[PDB]
């Protein structure tokens, strides 16, 4: 499979990740409550081709953890804050 465009619906609240290269790079991800960051796999091999594999990495500053998720949906990780930071080095 392969969404590419994996978002909620505008009539429900989203979590949304914003990663930023050190290079000067930007890329929103946008993640959803109950979806799964299993996804974020299929994502990332959708549009990551400058990366070519490069160490990135996101964390959650609100609880200071870092993220983790599984496979069921994607709040369960209990690290849901909504607005998750990424660091791509």
């Amino acid at each position: 499979k392969a969404s590419s465009s994996i978002l909620i619906n505008e009539a429900e609240p989203t979590t949304n990740i914003q990663i930023r290269l050190a290079d000067g790079g930007r890329l929103v991800q946008k993640f959803n409550h109950s979806h799964r960051i299993s996804d974020i796999r299929l994502f990332i091999v959708d549009a990551r081709p400058a990366m070519a594999a490069t160490s990135f990495v996101l964390m959650t500053t609100f609880p200071n953890k870092e993220l983790a998720d599984e496979n069921q949906t994607l709040k369960e990780a209990n690290l849901l804050n909504a607005v998750i930071v990424q660091r791509l080095t």
